Parts: C-alpha cells; sequence; structure tokens
C-alpha cells in the first residue's frame, strides 16, 4: 500500500532500491537491486530505476560549440562557444547556439 522511498522504485508487489548516479539496473531485486556502471559515452546524475543510461551530450565545433565540461558517468557534458562566437540560445550552463561576431 505505502509508496516506495526516494531510494527505491516500485518492481511488481516490492519496493526495490534505486542504482547510484553513474549506474543502470542490472537485475532488480529479490536482496536490493545491482546496479551496474553507465556504458561509455552514456551518464546518469541521479540515482536511478532504468535499465538504461542517458547519452551524454556532445560538442560539434563546426557549429562553433566546444566542449566546456567532459561527459563523465555522474554528470553530462556541457558546451561552449567556440572562439569568435557568442552565445544566442542557451540552457543555464550550456550553451546550444552560437552566432558569429
Amino acid at each position: 500500500l505505502p509508496s516506495c522511498k526516494e531510494d527505491e522504485y516500485p518492481v511488481g508487489s516490492e519496493c526495490c532500491p534505486k542504482c547510484s548516479p553513474g549506474y543502470r539496473v542490472k537485475e532488480a531485486c529479490g536482496t536490493g537491486t545491482v546496479c551496474e556502471p553507465c556504458p561509455p559515452g552514456t551518464y546518469i546524475a541521479h540515482l536511478n530505476g532504468l535499465s538504461k543510461c542517458l547519452q551524454c551530450q556532445m560538442c560539434d565545433p563546426a557549429m562553433g560549440l566546444r566542449a566546456s565540461r567532459n561527459c563523465s558517468r555522474t554528470e553530462n557534458a556541457v558546451c561552449g562557444c567556440s572562439p569568435g562566437h557568442f552565445c544566442i540560445v542557451q540552457d543555464g550552463d550550456h550553451c546550444a547556439a552560437c552566432r558569429a561576431y
């Protein structure tokens, strides 16, 4: 009847622990869950009840964008502007669009 805790997600009639950041679900609990590392070029930054990780953002310099932070398992890559450009469309720290000076 009561909800799973935050570290938990629902499986069948059970409430099973989530995988730590950088990990995807290998097999559900039944015992807790057995979490296994994100594959290369993917990540997850929060606790995870998924069997998939998130694809990393990449930075295409043919659009005047350069990686300001690299993609790890616990954090996504963040894009910045390549020289000669300034950012015109943002999402916090990630620049999604550049204009030439």
